């Protein structure tokens, strides 16, 4: 009924991908 698990998984996965971008940019400098 509630697609909470779907979004919940994506939300967590996004953090992993976003973590690299953030750490990559920060250090890039």
């Amino acid at each position: 009924h509630s697609d909470a698990v779907f979004t919940d998984n994506y939300t967590r996965l996004r953090k992993q991908m976003a973590v690299k971008k953030y750490l990559n940019s920060i250090l890039n400098g």
